[PDB]
């Protein structure tokens, strides 16, 4: 086989899989989850990650630059949402609401920071865990970009010598952080039906012109369980044009996520994960 850097073992006890490994830190004996990346733009997303600080995404706690790259972060005793999804399995619309309203936030937080994620997918949503109610985590920052661009400095000139097509972008610059809100969408018609809303599986139309078109396969009898809420939510993140879809504020202010029940249960779950590290505070 092979053997983990000298550095790692000083400060970790390596254990069992779930490339991503269990470990112990051996200055707490708390559980640790460590990342095996296979051997540079992993220091961007270092450098990502260290910047962010929001309790729906994931925290980097350290950074081994080694034979191959070894990322320590905090472990989710839930693991994968893509586990709760796969193989036509179906959550209950208030865990679909819970779930996706801290997806929302997150990506919130991420566009306000400048920040599109690129990379949304159950497998990139994480559970706190095995509780039905819980806290969620993004993670999986590597197709991530940093959000003045070279267009700004290109029109602050004379276009005397600038070609049209620069000229024709300029109407959809700007736009880039609506492909997570894409995403997002068909994360929410997979966890409420149960069911990819684009695929391969019995159509004649390709994958590529089913999304082009927006025409999303719908199977009524899985979605007159859903609300039409949720379901009118869904067909606003998955507009075609990326102007007129839903941002992550749009869909926080759409009434399907208008639910005090919902929002108090994730204050809840907050206060609870919080009550380890609480300093007292100045009355
Ligand atoms: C930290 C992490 N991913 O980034 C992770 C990966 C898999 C799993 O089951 C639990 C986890 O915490």
């Amino acid at each position: 086989m092979s053997v983990y850097p000298k550095a790692l073992r000083d400060e970790y006890i390596m254990s069992k899989t779930l490339e991503v490994k269990l470990a112990f830190e051996r200055k707490t004996c708390k559980k640790v989850a460590i990342k095996i990346i296979s051997k540079l733009n992993v220091e961007t997303e270092i450098e990502i990650l260290k910047k962010l600080n929001h309790p729906c995404i994931i925290k980097i706690k350290n950074f081994f630059d080694a034979e191959d790259y070894y990322i320590v972060l905090e472990l989710m005793e839930g693991g994968e949402l893509f586990d709760k999804v796969v193989g036509n399995k179906r959550l209950k619309e208030a865990t679909c609401k819970l779930y996706f309203y801290q997806m929302l936030l997150a990506v919130q937080y991420l566009h306000e920071n400048g920040i599109i994620h690129r990379d949304l997918k159950p497998e990139n949503v994480l559970l706190s865990s095995q509780e039905e109610d819980c806290l969620i985590k993004i993670t999986d920052f590597g197709h991530s970009k940093i959000l003045e661009t070279s267009l700004m400095r290109t029109l602050c000139g004379t276009p005397t010598y600038l070609a049209p097509e620069v000229l024709v972008s300029v109407g959809t610059a700007g736009y880039n952080r609506a492909v997570d809100c894409w995403s997002l969408g068909v994360i929410l018609f997979i966890c409420l039906s149960g069911y990819p809303p684009f695929s391969e599986h019995r159509t004649q139309v390709s994958l590529k012109d089913q999304i082009t078109s927006g025409k999303y396969n719908f199977i009524p009898e899985v979605w007159a369980e859903v609300s039409e809420k949720a379901l009118d939510l869904v067909k606003k993140l998955l507009v075609v044009d990326p102007k007129a879809r839903f941002t992550t504020e749009e869909a926080l202010r759409h009434p399907w996520l208008q639910d005090e029940d919902m929002k108090r249960k994730f204050q809840d779950l907050l206060s609870e994960e919080n009550e380890s590290t609480a300093l007292p505070q100045v009355l």
